[PDB]
């Protein structure tokens, strides 16, 4: 069995290996990369996502989200308070202000310590979940707006044509902006490219151990757990590495820098934080190996998780028994 300790693997494809996206994902899996839940892909030195980032300041962040925490430093929830619209140039200036900027630090490890110690005492503002793309249309390799669609994959594997579309999303971050512990909708893959700016730190639980993280979360968030049998779908709960280690939960950590891709694999729980002003692009995708995870994915039916139009068909075809109850949650 390849990668039996479930370590995060890092790949360096050549420009020739970078042509065929599906083939390269299958290669990484042949080496055991999925067992970690997360892999890093460093693009060939010849590749670029676009020529420059000099002309992005006029993108609008229609609904910036202020991330307000409750709890204790290693075990907390966050809610999102909607703020007034602002442009990317306005948001960059805000990120660089004395109130919001990254503090002085020695290295990534010192910054990680300061994040876990201090996050709860501040409410950073995240420009998350913005439909769009920063890849140039002429970039042919690993262009997240030109991938094979999940609907087309389900059709190729299962023979059923379904409605729905699959487009990328932009994330503009600042120091301390946070992504809570989650897997993807329908336990899909995700791919995330860090276009510019400061790093993003990731934590991940191997898929084979995901239920250990769920059982800890039910213990640590006991009211949430009574409210919903899949409350991590709400994407609100944070648990620190120190707390995970104290409770024996297997995990790994890695920092992504500008110009690097990360792939999350089906049922790989992940969480993390941004080091300073940055922009990332991400999209979900599927492979044949996903189908069995999609059939078994948990679902939130309490009404909180509220998701895209395109998830309807995935539930309806892959999970027909659950369909009725899940749709009640969505309406
Ligand atoms: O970058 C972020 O805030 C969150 N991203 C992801 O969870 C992802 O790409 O799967
Ligand atoms: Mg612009
Ligand atoms: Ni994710
Ligand atoms: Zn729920």
């Amino acid at each position: 069995a390849q990668n039996p300790n479930c370590n995060i693997m890092i790949f360096h494809p050549t420009k020739e290996e970078f042509n065929d996206f599906d083939k390269y994902i299958a290669y990484m899996e042949s080496q055991g990369a999925h067992r970690a839940g997360l892999a890093k892909i460093i693009p060939p030195k010849e590749w670029k996502a676009r020529e420059t980032y000099d002309n992005i300041s006029e993108i609008l962040i229609a609904t910036p989200l202020q991330q307000v925490a409750s709890g204790r430093a290693g075990v907390f929830t966050q809610y999102h308070k909607k703020k007034k619209a602002m442009t990317v140039g306005e948001y960059r200036h805000l990120a660089n202000s004395k109130k919001y900027q990254t503090p002085p630090h020695q290295n990534f490890e010192d910054l990680e310590r300061k994040y876990w110690k201090n996050r709860i005492y501040n409410s950073p503002i995240y420009g998350a979940d913005i439909s769009g793309s920063l890849f140039d249309e002429n970039t042919k390799q690993w262009n997240l707006g030109h991938l094979g669609t999940i609907q087309d994959l389900l059709e190729k594997e299962c023979g059923v044509v379904i409605e729905g579309v699959n487009t990328p999303y932009l994330y503009f971050g600042m120091w301390k902006t946070t992504f809570a512990w989650h897997t993807e909708d329908m336990d899909l893959y995700s791919i995330n490219y860090l276009h510019l700016g400061e790093p993003k730190t990731w934590y991940v639980v191997p898929p084979e151990h995901g239920q250990r993280l769920e059982r800890l979360a039910r213990e640590l968030f006991p009211g949430s757990s009574r409210g919903c049998g899949a409350f991590l779908r709400h994407k609100v709960a944070l648990i620190s590495p120190t707390v995970l280690k104290e409770n024996g939960i297997p995990f790994n950590r890695i920092t992504q820098e500008a110009g690097e891709f990360m792939v999350t694999f089906p049922y790989g729980y992940h969480a993390g934080f941004n080091h300073g002003f940055n922009c990332a692009e991400a999209i979900n995708f599927a492979t044949p190996r996903w189908i069995d995870y999609g059939k078994m994915a948990s679902q939130c039916s309490c009404g909180e998780a509220r998701v895209t139009f395109s998830m309807d068909a995935f539930v309806r075809i892959l999970q027909p028994e659950r369909y009725d109850l899940w749709k009640r949650g969505q309406d």
